[PDB]
């Protein structure tokens, strides 16, 4: 059946949503790191959908074994849809992960959760603008007030690897895009086609996990090493910082659009 993965920072309301969606009473708690293993369940309002609760994760270069369970689930290619649960009150921080999720090529739908806390803070987010600039569907949800939950599941079900055509990725500085294209050429079929961009950017960043997982030839490694060196000279910066700063810069732009109330 259709597999929907709940992915997002710890303490963002993933399990709270899962409980509402499935009828389960899985562990929910007011600190990061409550869920520690995968839990499956059927969506109650549509039994053709299976949803997976997973440990929280801050980055796809993860900081804990628990987060690595979420990462490895996604890179195993089992999910048809990512339901990215985003804490609306800490948007910028949460979108760091989001950018990497979009790059996997598994279609992303955002549950913009804890919208009730944002409402209580006297703040708002332009959901249509956020969606437009991020290139993914966005539904405002509250697991507390039980709003938007059935809507975001329906959207996630409709936003699948089988229904979505050409996927729209976050576009960075064209000097980085050039290096990404070069790395993709070198990789060829050495990575799954759907997630190739994710892996190419991780190779540029010289991510240890990804370098260990991919069985790249000496030839490929030498050409990638050369592409990174050339690009660092162009940027006048190290590779790791180039990518971090480009993600940050992208998120900054999108968030100033999400804060924008003025009609356009
Ligand atoms: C009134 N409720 C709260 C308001 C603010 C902060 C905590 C709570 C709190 O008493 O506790 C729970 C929630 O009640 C609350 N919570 C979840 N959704 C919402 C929401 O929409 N709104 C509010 N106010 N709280 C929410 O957020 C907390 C995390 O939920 P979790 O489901 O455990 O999150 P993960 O599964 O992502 N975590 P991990 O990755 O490590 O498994
Ligand atoms: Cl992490
Ligand atoms: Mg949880």
């Amino acid at each position: 059946m259709t597999e929907i993965a709940l992915i997002g920072n710890p303490n963002s309301g993933k399990t709270s949503l899962f409980n509402l969606i499935t009828g389960h009473n899985q562990r929910v708690g007011n600190w990061p790191g409550v869920t520690v293993e995968r839990k499956s369940g059927l969506v109650k309002k549509n039994k053709d959908l299976e949803i997976q609760d997973l440990p929280g994760i801050y980055s796809m270069s993860p900081y804990s074994p628990e987060a690595k369970v979420a990462r490895d689930y996604l890179l195993s290619q089992r999910a048809d849809s990512i339901l990215n649960v985003v804490d609306a009150t800490n948007l910028e921080r949460n979108l760091y992960l989001t950018t990497q999720l979009i790059e996997t090529g598994i279609p992303v739908t955002i549950a913009l959760n804890m919208i009730d806390v944002l409402d209580g803070q006297g703040k708002k987010i332009n959901v249509d603008k956020l969606s437009y600039h991020l290139g993914v569907p966005v539904v405002a949800t509250s697991a507390l007030k039980q709003t938007g939950v059935d809507q975001v599941v329906k959207k996630a079900a409709h936003t699948t690897t089988s229904t979505v055509g050409d996927l729209a990725f976050p576009i960075y500085d064209d000097r980085l895009e050039a290096a990404i294209s070069q790395i993709l050429e070198v990789l060829g079929n050495s990575v799954p086609q759907r997630s190739a961009r994710f892996y190419a950017i991780k190779l540029f960043e010289q991510d240890s996990l990804v370098e260990a997982e991919l069985d790249l030839s000496q030839f490929q490694r030498k050409e990638i090493e050369d592409i990174i060196r050339i690009t660092e000279e162009i940027f006048t910066e190290d590779a790791e910082s180039i990518v971090i700063n480009e993600r940050y810069a992208f998120i900054e732009r999108v968030c100033q659009m999400a804060e924008s109330h003025t009609e356009d």
